[PDB]
């Protein structure tokens, strides 16, 4: 029969889908949600044999364990237990394309079970198992009779049990196929595993039953009052003692409970539905559910006799709100809603692709406290628990049909195809049956990177159809196709265009105002978090607040799809496509998160935080106006703090309450701001804290912080009378000067600073030499690529252009007594291939004071491609345990990324002064910095800096961050410029122009002395 | 050209086309008839089916033929005559000036019916003037309406010839049948001849 | 596997569906609509025979002609040869309503023809075969090896035989179901047969 490679089947003896059920058999149990008794587990330990391929299946494991086959525990992926290897391949199937066949070496999982069934489950009722998630395909066999197969690894398969039962003992036989006609569909860009990685369960049904439940909530027009009707469905004998009840509670309080016999209206010619009934109840100022309160009541529908005999219960969740687009804006409870999102793939370090509900809990806390408030599902339904945590902490969710057929050239090869149909069709209705209920699905989308096929213009009408209540989005095919409610692109740009044939990527806010456009847009994915990324993220923000109709976003991605490996010694190391010996593959395109696999946030996240805050401030005078983004809760957890220092001195603080409405504002005057004692740029901080803790947050979280520049007072009090004047000794090799116990040397030929003493000590292990490059980020190298460079990457630019191959070659080295110092005078030019790249003229001045001067003119020729970065670099002889700045901070920060930072006096191990991204690069920047200090060293200026234990050209040369090595000594760049990280995409040139180092001429100036 | 897909007797009438589990089956008899016959010129009208009622899975197809042939109007009669899943309002046996107020599914009088608020499409009987035996009597009033009104399409007749069979006699001659000469029961009698014609051909 | 109880399964095997074809070798002939050497009719005589349910024919059927078989003409509706009677309902249905299982005693037809194929044939190029009519699903086995099945009744239903025929003499068996998962949706108000 082969079913797995014939579309047409996509499950055989499989039940129908439906929400999440548990029969409970006592109402209060129901109402609190409380685990029943008739909905078993049977995770844990299972046997588990692998094979090359289904025909290497001994017929003798049907009827008894192979003896051969380990005890391992499900759910699992079989790739995290060793028994082959994960894939990571980005677009490219994993497979041949040649649908609807696959390999004929296709990895087989034989997994088996002996469990016990109480008698009472068979005597009556129906036994069913559950198989919430099966990669890819799978065929199942019961006391060795074969029951049924299924396909759609993101959804559950049931199948009734009852005769193939016996009370005692009993074993279950899974074959589970890697590959499948259903790999055709599930094209995303992630690691390719397979398993039972989803819970398995077994429930049991009374014969009369509830089976199928719809519960809708619609307002009148200022949502005061509601009517919530539950539509319910049964199987089983009708009977005219049966009688549906249908009862909401708010907590402990009844609110509102109707029952009715079943038969509904009439619909048709041929009467109505004899098995259903509507309930329909009534609710007065009921209470609303947001991301921002998500208030829930409880329905519990019971199907019982006339006398009052209870046959089982079902429940829900119910969060009372309304999703519509109208005039062009996605409303909810009325209000325009700003998408605060991010796409989040299920994905475990550890467990692979197997959910736990402390992870989800986790991330969801994260996601809270770092002022998201949407999710899309990344690119299939979720582990059910996701959905029932959404509810409750409150995320608006976008729930996406598990169709992915990005691999295929063209990419609606399979879409547009009519024989596909059905498959698809699987994907898209069983999601909407199982979820329809939960409140927290506001949107639902047909999938993703399928092109746009006619397939899914039959799929989008089907559910708004059945489901008017929430929007369908779909970005394939353009990202505004007849499919669509919502334009939703990925990853357009905020002003720039990119206009690719067929499927252009227009700026958003000229997307917004095509010709006969008015729907709303919202991004399905941008700011790809790839490595050191995120530059231009404010710039998305800026936007969303002021175009009505441009209405946020979900950010790629959460979380990085690294899997842990172990060294040698046992050492774990977070690994990537090609680790595992996968080819081909996508190498570290798998890693895009905001966070690390384990849940560190990446610096990043800091970025995102600030720019999705709910409160906007503008400062006049001594009045601070605060305005809510709320659009439904006061600031009743929040309190504002106050503090003026000077270049980080603190001079003053305070504390005020908040007291916003939703969309409001509040004035706060400063009190008198009394002078200060000292030149020097005043600087206000203002945090918004919430004092009270919450269901996602301690107390004293900060949700929001912002800074501006109060008076400055120039110093203008000339220096002093210098204790002593440094001496300058010439010779044929260098230019030495002394002062004190301090030595310089500047060799004649190379016409750098070689060395420096503080007294006997030497203080550089390199000379003091102009850096114009960075070992490239994720985003530099873009898809570049060793077998396959892209020339058009910055990388490439900086290569072919001798960036990180010319020489410095020395034009001038003179010296110069001055009064009170000793002036070095020098100039460089830097070529390949004899064309002149730049020319750095500097002049180092040491004074009396021992105070060393620095001046640097750059030029940059105008045809080369511009640099990374124009600045200096050394590698001192010490390691010191701090490094301590005045300038932005306290994490990591860039010219494109720095809206986060905060102009302080920040301190910090230096460890912290590293990013430790899987994939190393240029990293730990500061930018707008004014004073460093390490060790015996201080740095004064307006520079951006990194410092670490790692050189450029390390970084340059390691591919995983487990195999740096600390050099001797510390590594330190100091910039006077730095290119934007970029990030709109990560396969393209993504830095902006005013990002860019394009002025030609540059000019900086520094100071070093000692501490 | 219309969609082998009806499904009369289910109780009510659309409970397999509202279910998704009958999706694919309902697809492939509408797909495969459109690949079939999309280039010829004679199709002008596509049509989902026949006495299925309305449900979900027409929206689907009837938005699937939209997508596929923007050439041809799409028109589906099924619970209501004027759902969402027809282009064209093509009700079945609406008489020209006497409502049928059915609940649910009323039969307007077809000039009213253009008319009732928001309405906007033109309107086709996809059966009209049942010529079962000696009838089409009031067939000259839909004529009258069809020309006075600009929005009234005209209609198709039900129908063209009866589904009499031929059975011999004892003698062996030959004589016209219907439901239950066979033996076939339960049956519908006389039904299923309503035709202009005889079925050798011969016009009533 | 009880093809014919399940929505799920509406054909096996069968070729996508595409507008009328002919293959012709030489444009002028396909300019003015002539008979093409490439589409040939398998009209005619076939040998036919009638069982009460699919469980009752034998297997013997795969590989040689019953001897109890009939000649008869095809296309026909076999109620119209006498095996059995052509029912005339209206609304309700012919068969119990409970989708998607049908009778249990459920009139099966099988129908064989032995034919001819040129070896130019079968040297290249593909050889399908088409039934534009079959009421109301079937199995279709080539040489006794199985093809595929199919149901709508009033549409083509292709199989590509290219790997299943000989040159000369080859045997096609035709098993076909009265009722099928497909009748559900074909409850027209006219004779069944
Ligand atoms: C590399 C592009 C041509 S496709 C690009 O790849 C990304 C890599 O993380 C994501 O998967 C995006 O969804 C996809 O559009
Ligand atoms: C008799 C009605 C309830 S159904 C009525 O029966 C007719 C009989 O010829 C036709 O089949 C019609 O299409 C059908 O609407
Ligand atoms: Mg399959
Ligand atoms: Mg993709
Ligand atoms: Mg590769
Ligand atoms: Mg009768
Ligand atoms: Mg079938
Ligand atoms: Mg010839
Ligand atoms: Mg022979
Ligand atoms: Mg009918
Ligand atoms: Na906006
Ligand atoms: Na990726
Ligand atoms: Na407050
Ligand atoms: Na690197
Ligand atoms: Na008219
Ligand atoms: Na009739």
């Amino acid at each position: 029969r082969r079913d797995w490679e014939n579309p047409g089947v996509t499950q055989l003896n499989r039940l129908a889908a439906h929400p999440p059920f548990a029969s409970w058999r006592n109402s209060e149990e129901a109402r609190t949600d409380r685990p029943s008794q008739q909905l078993r587990s049977l995770n844990g330990e299972w046997r588990f044999a692998w094979f090359p391929a289904p025909e290497a299946v001994p017929e003798s494991w049907l009827e008894c364990d192979l003896p051969e086959a380990d005890t391992v525990v499900v759910p699992s992926n079989w790739q995290m237990h060793g028994y082959d290897a994960p894939i990571y391949t980005n677009v490219t199937y994993p497979i041949t394309v040649n649908p609807p066949f696959v390999p004929t070496e296709n990895p087989t999982g034989c997994y088996s079970l002996t469990f016990n069934v109480d008698e009472s489950w068979l005597q009556e009722g129906q036994t069913r198992i559950i198989f919430d998630g099966v990669n890819s395909a799978f065929h199942l066999w019961c006391n060795g009779r074969w029951v049924g197969y299924g396909q759609d690894s993101r959804l559950p398969s049931e199948f009734d049990l009852s005769a193939f039962l016996r009370a005692g003992e009993n074993r279950l036989a899974v074959m589970v196929l890697r590959w499948s006609d259903g790999s055709y569909l599930e094209d995303q860009d992630m690691w390719r595993m397979s398993g039972i990685f989803r819970d398995v369960s077994l429930l049991h049904k009374p014969t009369t039953q509830i089976s199928d439940f719809h519960v809708a909530t619609r307002f009148n027009d200022d949502f005061s009052r509601a009517v919530l009707e539950a539509e319910v469905q049964m199987c089983g004998e009708l009977r005219d003692y049966l009688r549906v009840t249908v009862s909401l509670w708010q907590g402990e309080t009844q609110v509102a409970s109707g029952t009715a016999p079943f038969g509904g209206e009439i619909i048709d010619e041929r009467g109505g539905y004899a098995d259903r009934v509507t309930l329909r109840l009534n609710v007065e100022n009921p209470k609303l559910w947001s991301a921002e309160i998500p208030n829930l009541y409880r329905a519990v529908v019971e199907l019982h006799t006339a006398d009052g005999t209870l046959i089982e219960a079902e429940a829900c969740d119910v969060g009372f709100r309304e999703v519509r687009i109208e005039n062009g804006l996605l409303l909810l409870n009325g209000k325009p809603l700003l998408i605060r999102g991010v796409n989040r793939h299920e994905h475990h370090p550890l467990h692979g692709q197997v959910m736990d509900e402390q992870t989800m809990v986790q991330d969801i806390l994260l996601m809270k406290q770092n002022n998201f408030n949407a999710v899309r599902c990344s690119h299939y339904p979720n582990h059910p628990l996701w959905y029932t945590l959404c509810d409750r902490y409150g995320l608006y969710v976008v729930d996406e049909a598990n169709i992915e057929t990005h691999g295929m050239v063209p990419m609606n090869r399979l879409t547009d195809d009519p024989r596909w149909l059905p498959a698809m069709s699987e994907r898209v209705t069983r999601m909407v049956q199982r979820d329809r209920n939960h409140p927290s699905v506001i949107i639902w989308s047909l999938g993703n990177e399928s092109g746009h096929g006619a397939n899914h213009d039959a799929l989008y009408r089907w559910i708004k159809s059945v489901d008017p209540s929430r929007p369908v989005q779909y970005e394939g095919g353009g990202a505004d196709t007849t499919a669509t409610d919502i334009i939703c692109p990925m990853y357009a740009r905020v002003d720039e265009d990119q206009p690719f044939p067929a499927v252009p990527k227009w700026s958003i806010k000229k997307w917004l105002s095509l010709p006969g456009e008015t729907r709303p847009l919202i991004l399905c994915e941008y700011a790809h978090a790839m490595g050191n990324s995120l530059g231009g993220f404010a710039k998305y923000w800026q936007a969303f607040r002021q175009y009505p109709r441009l209405q946020g976003g979900f950010v790629w991605d959460w979380v990085d799809q690294s899997l842990i490996k172990y060294d040698e010694n046992g050492n774990p190391w977070s690994a990537y496509g090609g680790d595992f010996g996968d080819t081909p593959n996508d190498r570290q395109f798998c890693m895009n998160g905001l966070v690390f696999a384990d849940r560190t946030p990446h610096p990043a996240l800091t970025e995102a935080k600030h720019q999705q805050q709910f409160f906007q401030f503008r400062l006049s005078g001594q009045t601070i106006e605060v305005t809510s983004e709320y659009l439904f809760r006061h600031s009743d957890n929040e309190l504002l703090h106050w503090m003026v220092a000077l270049d980080g001195k603190p001079l003053a603080s305070g504390e005020v309450p908040l007291d916003v409405a939703p969309q409001g504002k509040q004035l706060i005057e400063l009190p008198e701001l009394p002078q200060p004692e000292s030149a020097g740029q005043l600087w206000l901080t203002v945090r918004v804290v919430q004092p009270n803790a919450t269901a996602w947050s301690e107390a004293g979280h900060i949700s929001a912080w912002q800074q501006w520049r109060l008076a400055e007072n120039l110093s203008v009090t000339l220096p002093a009378a210098s204790h002593a004047i440094p001496h300058l000794t010439t010779s044929e090799m260098d230019f030495c000067i002394e002062l004190g116990n301090k030595r310089w040397q500047f060799n004649r030929q190379s016409g750098f600073l070689s060395q420096m003493w503080i007294g006997d000590k030497k203080q550089l292990l390199t000379p003091l030499r102009d850096q114009f490059t960075r070992a490239p980020l994720d985003n530099d190298i873009a898809v570049s690529e060793a077998t396959r460079i892209d020339p058009n990457a910055w990388v490439e630019r900086w290569k072919a252009a001798g960036h990180y191959q010319a020489e410095a070659a020395l034009l001038q080295c003179t010296a110069d007594t001055l009064a009170d110092a000793v002036l070095i005078t020098t100039a460089h030019a830097w070529q390949h291939q004899g064309k002149t790249l730049f020319i750095s003229r500097k002049t180092y001045r040491i004074d009396g004071s021992g105070q060393m001067a620095i001046t640097v003119d750059v030029e940059v020729a105008s045809d080369t491609p511009h640099p990374a970065r124009i600045g200096l670099n050394c590698q001192l002889a010490q390691v010191a345990e701090r490094v301590n700045w005045l300038g932005l901070g306290p994490q990591e920060n860039y010219p494109d990324r720095l809206t986060a930072a905060c102009f302080d006096r920040w301190d910090l191990p230096l460890s912290d002064m590293y990013t430790p991204y899987v994939f190393p690069s240029e990293n730990g920047l500061r930018c707008g910095t004014r004073e460093l200090n390490y060790g015996p060293h201080q740095w004064r200026g307006d520079f951006q800096f990194n410092i670490s234990r790692y050189s450029q050209q390390q970084l340059m040369e390691t591919s995983h961050r487990h195999l740096l090595h600390a050099e001797e000594g510390t590594w330190l760049n100091i910039d006077g410029f730095h290119m934007g990280i970029g990030g709109d995409d990560s396969w393209s040139p993504s830095v902006s122009a005013e990002f860019q180092l394009s002025a030609g001429r540059y000019h900086y100036q520094l100071v070093w002395c000692q501490k």
